[PDB]
């Protein structure tokens, strides 16, 4: 009966607001594996790219194992959530028939690996503490470079190469697209990415017409970035859980900062934090500007998502006075 309940919950895989935490429990802590498998089957990707089912499952479980079990936010559930959110965004009416199967594969694969092996601390923390990762990556997109390297490295494990039947050309193209997409999840690039998305909205032609790698990849970069920053646009019961989790990570990082004699980063001081004010600020300065721009690109497909974001912003704001 546990499998029956899991199957019922997975019927909502094409809908914004999937019960991803329930699926995490019902699947025996395999939300990334079951959601990826479900989406690959729904989009017929196993047949299109000749991916053996056993290879897909082996790779997925291996990848999922490299998400940390003890980080409240940047874990396998976040990976699963970004994957599923990207999957829904890819299906928007305004983008019907716009992307190739390889581009679709790249966006979903990038979403799955996008935060793999995340230590639960920020790039700035890693840079300020002279960490091994920051030393390896010269303080530039430190985590994002690492997520990519691990995600790709795991394809080399026994029976894990899900791209074994792609042509060399397809493999080269996919690799480039995935790198471009995950590097675009680095928050230091948000303002530039948003500025470029706004330029695309202002010069859009129409279903959207996008025929040059530059425009197509920029839309996919922004799409996955929106998925990554989708928690405040989800039904409130989901959003509040994501907030609880990221705040826990923030506070744990702030505890490490305090212990080292460092200045505590914004929102990371458990003795001087306002979770509610931080959410309203995050939505006002980052999430709403981004999602409103995405909504404009695909107008009016994303109106319900934007409306939810706005209702959630109002809800958090109402708790402050
Ligand atoms: N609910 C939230 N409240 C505040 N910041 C968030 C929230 N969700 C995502 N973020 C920020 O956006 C970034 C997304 O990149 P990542 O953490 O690597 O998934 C996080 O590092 C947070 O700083
Ligand atoms: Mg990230
Ligand atoms: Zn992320």
């Amino acid at each position: 009966e546990q499998e029956d309940v899991l199957a019922k919950e997975l019927e909502d895989v094409n809908k914004w607001g999937l019960h991803v935490f329930r699926i995490a429990e019902l699947s025996g802590n395999r939300p990334l594996t079951v959601i990826m498998h479900t989406i690959f089957q729904e989009r017929d990707l196993l047949k299109t790219f000749k991916i053996p089912v056993d290879t897909l499952i082996t790779y997925l479980m291996t990848l999922e194992d490299h998400y940390h079990a003890d980080v409240a936010y940047h874990n396998n559930i976040h990976a699963a959530d970004v994957v599923q959110s990207t999957h829904v965004l890819l299906s928007t009416p305004a983008l019907e028939a716009v992307f190739t199967d390889l581009e679709i594969l790249a966006a979903i694969f990038a979403s799955a690996i996008h935060d793999v092996d995340h230590p639960g601390v920020s790039n700035q923390f890693l840079i300020n503490t002279n960490s091994e990762l920051a030393l390896m990556y010269n303080d530039s997109s430190v985590l994002e470079n690492h997520h990519l390297a691990v995600g790709f490295k795991l394809l080399q494990e026994e029976n894990c190469d899900i791209f074994q039947n792609l042509t060399k050309k397809q493999r080269q193209s996919l690799r480039k697209m995935v790198i471009d997409i995950v590097l675009a999840t680095d928050m230091s690039k948000h303002m530039n990415l948003l500025a470029d998305l706004k330029t695309m909205v202002e010069t859009k032609k129409v279903v959207l017409l996008l025929d040059n790698y530059s425009d197509r990849i920029q839309v996919l970069q922004n799409m996955v970035h929106c998925a990554d920053l989708s928690n405040p646009t989800k039904p409130l019961q989901l959003y509040r859980q994501w907030t609880d989790r990221i705040m826990e990570e923030f506070f744990r990082q702030g505890d490490r900062e305090r212990e080292r004699g460092m200045e505590i980063s914004p929102m990371c001081d458990k003795h001087n934090a306002s979770v509610e004010k931080s959410q309203v600020g995050f939505i006002d300065y980052i999430v709403h500007p981004l999602w409103e721009t995405w909504a404009d690109l695909v107008h009016p497909d994303a109106q319900d998502i934007l409306d939810t974001l706005e209702d959630n912003r109002e809800w958090y704001q109402s708790t402050i006075p």
